[PDB]
DNA sequence: TTTTTTTTT
DNA sequence: AAAAAAAAA
């Protein structure tokens, strides 16, 4: 899986450790970089980069899979449950495995309570043979109270010390620190192959809407957000992990609410779960922009223990 | 149809297998390449390429067809239906057969639901004697859930295993991998003559808007998109297949929405179908830039089963 | 903690006093500024700012803390009590230490009486080993009667002259004077390290709702309020101090009351305490938007001596 | 050719 | 039941 199949196929050793300096560590990682962004890396020409692409092209089929073959090749995908069976039948078993899942709400709709539940119920063996693994959590506002994890872990009856161990944690401080933090994500997914299951970014747009002005720096903002969302799509298919992201809302005095991000974020997201408030601690959850499931509604219970019924 | 009529017309055998190395496999394929791009191929001079163009020019008429002759010669064209009779009377029978058809929407307007329907209703014998054939699908975002094909195939009452067999599938990963994937398309159209009917690119501009910067690399981007769209126009007339492409949108703070691509994509496209959202699961479809049909509107129903009424 | 670790790591002396001119005085302060807002400062290029970010990156771990490590690293946080044990069991021990706490009421609900109590009960050694320290108070309406502090200090039996000494005071006059007053806050937190515990802004939105018009200058107002609230989040984690803010209310003729600020203020606030009036001098306090504590209610007594039972 | 922001009473 | 303004690559 890692880059040593090219040594027996016409590539010497003096560039394998030079390609590993930028972040490329997988054979499919060479399939995902352009030939123009392999020259501006630190010390390679145009004459010797052509013989790397023909070296990698013999290892994977450059052909056309039949749709019957892709049906079995779409059995890598797991479905990570939420904590309530009314929210998983809505989503269709849980969260997808090679995709980006969005969720947005007003202000008290339970976004990080949905995030804090997933830090517990992804370490548990669910349906379909999903084994469970460790969890990357990139917090961005402040909200990673870890004693709330010890409050949800008791209703699933798991040990306290062995549920606070599989959650790796790192806080971003600005918009570019959120982008340079994805390099250590791709390394930790790669050096320990097969024991990571999801990646949670607590809010993508909580730092872009503050580090940029209004109409002046709008075009640089969406051209920097698109470079980040495409990198997350490649990470979620390199190592087959789920991605769950949340974002906030804004008003509309031109005509009520709508999520921020624009058309860049709405297109690059696979599923979007709207969230609003009901009576007491019930919450209503709709479905926006799903490839498979239709638009229905469900109900929550944000109790001590995350999401319930 | 293939290149062996030149052997009896002054061309030896030592270049026929040398022209087949680049991709030229048809007599009309020599009519579509320049005399300047036949020298930079791998091993031919200027003195021996002149005697190939005079060898091919005696086989097809270098004259002027009367418009009465071209009327019968425009009876190769079929029309592939959508799934609703309100959307085919708008388009004028369905999708054109020697052309490029575009469709763009906001984010939930049902673009890949329109694409997933065409993977089923092109294997069915429709009106005008259209027999039905296999389907090339080039996905670019992630969205080729094949179990949705088993959900539309039941409302047309066809067998499940014989509808998952005629869909060949390949995913592009970068912008140049999307261009080098068209070589295997032209070979698979050629080696099995007459059993392919359409080609679907899921999004052209979902990879160009991310692999290029703003005003810096704008001119290289549109000069690489124009090389791809012209290649698709030649493929759609070599083997007489339909081309259906989709693309996304952007805002306009200078003055609402407009499709990306610029003037290169709007000129090289034959028909453009705008798509917006109505109440519930109704959608409204307009017509932009059609050579034949006027500007009208229709209505959809994106149910389990693709497009309905 | 201050910026002298870079002198032994490839940074000369000619920019350390030039970075101190804008406000950057801590090693983590370089972790919180962008690379784009380090060029427009007064005299630095793009070629010499790259070697500052690599100089600071070796000092702190650019890695991933385990959640067991972050549990001990969340023991910096203290909890500043209010004055009644019914309001601290509701909040969960008191006010948070790395967060922004909001409180809103109708007009007589006791917002500045809640603020005037905190100027006294933060100089007292409470539970959990909280030592007590000095207090920054940014008043914005007019309401900092200091003889009310001598009325609450007697029920805690502390000396009068040594409770009027630890309260530094400054009044803002317009919206931008409220923003330029935070520069002297960050300097006074830095030059006397470890003897400041909270920062009180008396009202954020008492000056934004008057210096701006209706729908005309709405977008500039929320784009200037978001620049201020993010700066307060960084201050509250640079030096580990609490932030307590209050704001007012408005009606709703479209359909009763709701707090001003919009979705910018509701998202950037960590905890919100609603306040209403009961019979006599009892007041009722609810909880809006808390990461840890559920929605319950309590009771007050605004007597001579601040908040009681 | 590119790119959406923001509730008041 | 009514009210709009914002630009740089
Ligand atoms: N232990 C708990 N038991 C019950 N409800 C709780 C508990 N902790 C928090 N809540 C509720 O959960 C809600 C807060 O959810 P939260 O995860 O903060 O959503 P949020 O949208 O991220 N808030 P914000 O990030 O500011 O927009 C509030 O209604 C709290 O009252
Ligand atoms: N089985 C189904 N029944 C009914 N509606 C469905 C079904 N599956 C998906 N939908 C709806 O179809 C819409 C999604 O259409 P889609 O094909 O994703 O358009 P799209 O523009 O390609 N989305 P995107 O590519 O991100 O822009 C959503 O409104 C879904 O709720
Ligand atoms: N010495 C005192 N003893 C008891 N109650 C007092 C005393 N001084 C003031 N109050 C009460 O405190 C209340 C005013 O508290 P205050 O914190 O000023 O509310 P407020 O919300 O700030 N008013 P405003 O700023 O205009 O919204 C009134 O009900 C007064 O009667
Ligand atoms: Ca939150
Ligand atoms: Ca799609
Ligand atoms: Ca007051």
């Amino acid at each position: 899986q890692d880059i040593d199949l090219l040594q027996k196929h016409g590539i010497n050793v003096a560039d394998i450790k030079k390609l590993k300096s930028v972040g490329i560590c997988t054979i499919k990682g060479i399939q995902m970089t352009t030939r123009r962004a392999l020259c501006n890396v630190k010390g390679l020409s145009e004459a010797k980069v052509d013989k790397i692409k023909e070296a990698a092209n013999k290892l994977i089929e450059p052909g056309f899979l039949t749709a019957f073959e892709y049906s079995e090749k779409r059995k890598m995908v797991f479905h990570i449950t939420t904590g309530s069976q009314e929210f998983d039948k809505l989503l269709g078993g849980g969260i997808e495995s090679m995709a980006i899942t969005e969720a947005f709400g007003e202000f008290r709709t339970g976004k990080t309570q949905l995030s804090h539940t997933l830090c517990v119920t992804a370490q548990l063996p669910g349906a379909g043979g999903y084994p469970g693994g460790k969890i990357i959590f990139i917090d961005t506002e402040n909200t990673f109270r870890p004693d709330r994890l010890r409050d949800i872990a008791d209703r699933f009856n798991v040990d306290h010390d062995a549920v606070l161990d599989n959650v790796l944690y790192a806080r971003a401080y600005t918009s570019e620190h959120q982008m340079e933090l994805l390099d250590y994500v791709a390394a930790k997914f790669h050096e320990e192959a097969g024991i990571f299951k999801l990646l949670i970014i607590d809010s993508i747009m909580a730092l872009f809407r503050v580090d940029f002005s209004g109409r002046g720096e709008l075009a640089e903002r969406q051209q920097k957000l698109a470079q980040m969302l495409s990198r997350l799509q490649k990470i979620s298919e390199e190592y087959n992990v789920a991605v769950f992201v949340t974002n906030q809302m804004t008003a509309d005095p031109g005509a009520p609410k709508k999520p921020i991000g624009g058309h860049i974020l709405a297109h690059a997201s696979t599923t979007r779960i709207s969230l609003r408030k009901g009576r007491g601690e019930l919450r209503i959850a709709k479905i926006y922009d799903s490839p498979e499931m239709p638009e229905n509604e469900a109900t929550f219970a944000i109790t001590a223990g995350g999401i319930g019924d």
